[PDB]
């Protein structure tokens, strides 16, 4: 009994509300690179003709008699690609401008807008990136896997910085849609191919690492069912500790038999993926820890098409019926959930970490408690100093310090809290007052002086009293 919902659903619109033919409402007869446009194919009768239908006013969808194989628009600018066979015009409909075009020596067996100016074009042995910045031509950064071959090329991934770049193949093998998934590392100039129904590359920062991590994220159907797994990609930055990767098992009910994973988000936001499975089921699974968070059907059809949903960070998509349809986060805050349903006050604590999000405000104090108590005062005074919405750089804790004393083993914890401040240079009002006031009477007012001078302290009216 899911007393609460943690996410939120939503059809944006109707195609068909729209006047557009069903039939033209297809993964074939649809294009949306991103949520902010949708670009739709309709012959108007003996007139083929493209329709754009920006979410921002889909009230007014832009058709335009196109009669191209079909037309990507720029994930965020209105210039679209429109392939003729092999002849990609990369075009502008804002200003009507024809902004690029190229005919390519091998009809592209698929090309996507993966960047905002970047189409990464697929040939039957390549895949090709083009650029819409000037003489720019569609670029092979890699070649078709043989695993791949032959499987039906449904999109290609790309790392965030475009150095591993992935490419899906499917086939419906033996009775079964073997969904398989290439990955192409640019950088190392190595390809891979994974068995994948779903799959998506994350930024994610471990928590305590110094950057993201390029997280891949992918989720697959195969005789050990529907499992997904969440791997860093390429070597960890320095000083990060590589991120541990992961490993969740998709499950598909009896009636979901033969369902399989189509739509794979993640709202870096929460730090948690959502995947979509053939039937219209959705999944919800931490980026981090692959927790699965939730799963059920949101639809009967398949959302052929779908977007991270950018306004929430969750995921936008077009079912069959033409709906545009939208999941995410119910972020009224994640850390009740954790902590009561998923019963993780810990990783209520860790998400929000990872993720700033208030709630665990206590649990926050409590992870101080018990490391001033247990000594880890280090610790302690960095989260301390650095609490997220200083909610340890309250007064009170820089009281608590001064009621402990100096300790061997460790700089004085007083003295280590300080120290922090100071590097921190000019800081809060309880900050700089609790600084001040016992170095004060410390007779230590001089390099009080100096922290005005050099701002370590707010410098504050405050302090001019004192």
């Amino acid at each position: 009994m899911a007393q609460i919902l943690p996410i939120r659903f939503q059809e944006h619109l109707q195609l068909q509300n729209l006047g557009i033919n069903p039939a033209n409402i297809g993964f074939s007869t649809l294009t949306m690179e991103s949520d902010k446009f949708i670009c739709i194919r309709e012959k108007v009768g003996e007139q083929a003709q493209v329709v754009i239908i920006d979410m921002n006013d889909p009230s007014n969808p832009i058709r335009r008699p196109i009669s191209a194989d079909s037309a990507i628009m720029n994930p965020a600018s209105k210039v679209i690609a429109l392939k003729a066979g092999k002849t990609l015009q990369i075009f502008n409909i804002e200003m009507k401008s024809k902004m690029k075009a190229h005919t390519m020596t091998d009809d592209v067996t698929f090309w996507k807008w993966i960047s905002l100016n970047t189409v990464a074009l697929v040939t039957d042995n390549a895949v090709y990136h083009w650029s819409m910045e000037g003489e720019s031509q569609p670029v092979k950064m890699f070649d078709r896997h043989s695993s791949l071959a032959g499987c039906q090329i449904i999109n290609y991934r790309t790392d965030a910085k475009q150095k591993w770049l992935l490419l899906t193949g499917i086939s419906a093998q033996q009775n079964r849609v073997v969904g398989a998934m290439q990955l192409y590392s640019v950088d190392r100039k190595v390809s891979q191919p994974i068995e994948g129904h779903a799959a998506s590359f994350a930024q994610f920062k471990m928590e305590g690492n110094a950057e993201e991590s390029t997280l891949f994220c992918f989720a697959v159907r195969g005789q050990a069912g529907g499992k997904l797994h969440i791997i860093e990609v390429g070597t960890p930055p320095t000083g990060n500790q590589p991120f541990p990767k992961k490993a969740v098992d998709v499950f598909f009910p009896p009636e979901a038999q033969n369902d399989f994973p189509v739509a794979m988000q993640i709202s870096e936001k929460h730090d948690v993926v959502f995947l979509i499975t053939k039937y219209g089921y959705i999944h919800l699974y931490d980026l981090e820890t692959g927790t699965c968070i939730y799963m059920n059907r949101i639809s009967g059809e398949t959302i052929f098409v779908t977007a991270p949903h950018e306004a929430t960070a969750g995921i936008i998509g077009v079912n069959r019926k033409g709906q545009v349809l939208s999941v995410c986060v119910e972020e009224e805050n994640i850390i009740p959930y954790i902590t009561n349903v998923l019963q993780n006050p810990d990783l209520a604590l860790r998400m929000a970490v990872r993720n700033n999000l208030a709630g665990a405000e206590e649990l926050f104090a409590r992870k101080f408690n018990a490391l001033f108590a247990q000594g880890n005062y280090s610790e302690a005074a960095k989260v301390a100093a650095n609490a997220p919405k200083g909610i340890l750089r309250t007064p009170d804790t820089i009281r608590r310090f001064q009621s402990v004393p100096a300790q061997p083993g460790q700089t004085s914890p007083l003295l280590q809290y300080f120290g922090i401040l100071l590097d921190q240079g000019q800081l809060n009002k309880y900050e700089s007052l609790e600084l001040c006031r016992p170095v004060l009477q410390q007779g230590r007012k001089q390099l009080l002086e100096k922290w005005l001078k050099e701002d370590k302290l707010e410098c504050s009216e405050e302090l001019g009293d004192l």
